[PDB]
């Protein structure tokens, strides 16, 4: 027949590589594109990749997750460790929460960070 890849413009959309065949042609699409002529912008959010109630952004050849507060990572799969800096004073036990921490203060200590000494009273 004809070499559709040699007529002038690339018959493959979105800079796909045109490969000639006898009787037709084929397109080798760049990441994020699909269809016989790469016409379609793939929806990278279609498989629900964003975890923990994150918002998914469908972009060119990728998705981006917008995490709920307290979450991080590409899929918002990481619950940020708020206990990392050891915030509890006087032997308080740190419990990691969502965008927060809890200190389990020993007897005689109170306050968010176990700051208040009550032993003298
Ligand atoms: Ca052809
Ligand atoms: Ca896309
Ligand atoms: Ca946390």
């Amino acid at each position: 027949d004809v070499d559709e890849c040699s007529l002038g413009a690339n018959p493959c959309e979105h800079a796909g590589k045109c490969i000639n065949t006898l009787g037709s042609f084929e397109c080798q699409c760049l990441q994020g594109y699909t269809g016989p002529r790469c016409e379609i912008d793939v929806n990278e959010c279609v498989s629900n990749p964003c975890q923990n109630d994150a918002s998914c952004l469908d972009q060119i050849g990728e998705f981006q997750c917008i995490c709920m507060p307290g979450y991080e990572g590409v899929h918002c799969e990481v619950n940020t460790d708020e206990c990392a800096s050891s915030p509890c004073l006087h032997n308080g036990r740190c419990l990691d929460k969502i965008n927060e921490f809890q200190c389990e203060c020993p007897t005689g200590f109170t306050g968010h960070l176990c700051q208040v000494d009550l032993h003298h009273i």
